[PDB]
């Protein structure tokens, strides 16, 4: 039947009094200190190779697979090292979970925006390194981007890679001064070439993005 009892404990005024539940406590567990593979977000791995999407479907192509809070699995779609240079191009990468991850047609709705990078001239080495930015960004305990930011993604092309930064809100304030960063780091310079969008674009880009190098 349905019984209980009558006493009620209501008495943990603790709103400025510091955490007088020392003694007291719902789970006094904290691993964490990894960063040796295990990181601290969740983040899932959706890679697309094809693009016969015109008869097929973007969503019959794109893989989604890998979903861990660690570093080994990301670095493996890197071991393949197809994106420095080292693929069929026209490629696209997505990893995310922080704070939205639907896809680049709702990731964007996660409230931040779609930062992309598009770049010309061949380095053989550069999506490995930018990646490694991109990857470690969801959590390494790398803070003041994993936190502020909601998913990446990569996405090469005809002679052209294309990367993608997608914030969760840090506004386009953090994100001109972070894209304008993460443009050299793709270690470019014909022109700073560069793309900034807002999940605007990936739902009716009425107002204006941002910019496009
Ligand atoms: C990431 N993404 C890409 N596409 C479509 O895939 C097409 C890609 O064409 P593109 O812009 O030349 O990039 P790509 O060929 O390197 O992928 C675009 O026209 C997009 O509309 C997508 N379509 C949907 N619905 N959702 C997605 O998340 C998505």
């Amino acid at each position: 039947m349905s019984v209980e009892e009558v006493s009620k404990k209501f008495e943990e005024n603790v709103s400025v009094d510091d955490t007088t539940a020392t003694p007291k406590t719902v789970l006094s567990d904290s691993a964490h200190f990894d960063v040796k593979h295990p990181l601290n977000t969740k983040w899932t791995l959706w890679y697309t190779k094809p693009a016969v999407d015109k008869s097929e479907s973007w969503s019959d192509l794109l893989r989604p697979v890998t979903s861990f809070q660690t570093v080994e699995e990301f670095w493996a779609i890197i071991q393949n090292i197809p994106e420095p240079h080292e693929l069929p191009l026209k490629s696209d990468y997505h990893v995310f979970r922080n704070d939205v991850r639907p896809e680049w047609e709702d990731e964007a709705n996660a409230k931040g925006g779609k930062w992309s990078f598009q770049l010309r001239g061949k380095g053989a080495d550069i999506d490995e390194l930018w990646l490694r930015t991109l990857l470690a960004v969801i959590g390494e305990t790398i803070d003041e981007d994993d936190s502020q930011i909601n998913g990446v993604v990569l996405s090469i092309r005809k002679g052209g890679n294309k990367f993608a930064l997608w914030t969760k809100s840090e506004d386009k304030e953090p994100l001109l001064r972070i894209g304008g960063k993460f443009k050299q780091v793709l270690k470019l310079t014909d022109d700073g070439h560069l793309e900034f969008f807002p999940h605007s674009s990936a739902n009716g880009r009425h107002p204006q993005p941002s910019i496009t190098l």
